[PDB]
């Protein structure tokens, strides 16, 4: 049977930070540290490689694909938690994003 997914897609990204909301376009292809930073948004980051919590968020809506993340447990990826340097969007979201102090391991 067919397939119905894009080959390529922009998702609108809406993070909410601490003290404000910004937004940007994402493609599916890319982390969503990588897109903000593309547009000049300074977020947390340290081992870029999803082993670590310093990029954390928490997820409000939307989907993800975490996959390549591994700090986080499948309990608390399926409580909402975020590896940002890690995550690509499937759909848009919204992401509240310096969590890291939320966490706990
Ligand atoms: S910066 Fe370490 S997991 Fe994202």
């Amino acid at each position: 049977g067919p397939l119905g997914s894009p080959e390529f897609a922009a998702y609108k990204v809406t993070l909410v930070t601490p003290t404000g909301n910004v937004e940007f376009q994402c493609p599916d292809d890319v982390y969503i540290l990588d897109a903000a930073e593309e547009e000049g948004i300074d977020l947390p980051f340290s081992c870029r490689a999803g082993s670590c919590s310093s990029c954390a968020g928490k997820l409000k809506t939307g989907s993800l694909n975490q996959d390549d993340q591994s700090f986080l447990d499948d309990d608390q990826i399926d409580e909402g938690w975020v590896l940002t340097c890690a995550a690509y969007p499937v759909s848009d979201v919204t992401i509240e994003t310096h969590k890291e102090e939320e966490l706990t391991a």
